[PDB]
């Protein structure tokens, strides 16, 4: 997975006041590993574009919304480990670029902004429910889906 089990449930806490099942976790790993993937395939598009052969953080698809969530997830002073990120990433197709150490050092803080944004996502299906089911993460996904 993108992070430990205690590190997800500590996110979705933290970010929106959620008690995660712990029986949802893998497919909210694997859903937003997916996302992550396609940022990277989208940045790699965009440095063949730009005539290089190597992908920096400009590349990445980052709208302004995501940076500042990017910044608030920074200072919750959650230090994720790049391994689990980058093995979860490792389980689909390699790319034909490889990235600048600038972009895998933030790899691990995308992963924790994307847990933030989908966790307050969730929240906002049902603002006052604090246990969401699968249900309710079937259509997070949905929205996730709409602009990732």
């Amino acid at each position: 997975m993108l992070m430990k089990v205690a590190e997800f449930e500590r996110l979705f806490r933290q970010a929106a006041g959620l008690d995660v099942d712990k029986n949802d976790l893998k497919r909210v790993s694997d859903f937003l590993r997916n996302k992550l993937y396609d940022l990277l395939a989208v940045a790699e598009r965009n440095a063949k574009y730009n005539g290089r052969d190597l992908i920096f953080e400009p590349d990445l698809p980052i709208a302004k919304g995501l940076q500042e969530t990017l910044q608030e997830f920074r200072r919750m002073d959650t230090a994720l480990e790049l391994k689990p990120v980058l093995d979860a990433l490792a389980a689909l197709p390699p790319l034909d670029l490889e990235v600048a150490e600038d972009v895998r050092n933030l790899l691990p803080e995308l992963a924790g902004a994307l847990v933030v944004a989908y966790a307050r996502v969730l929240k906002e299906l049902d603002p006052a429910l604090k246990n969401p089911q699968t249900e309710h993460h079937e259509r997070a996904e949905r929205v996730f889906n709409l602009l990732l």
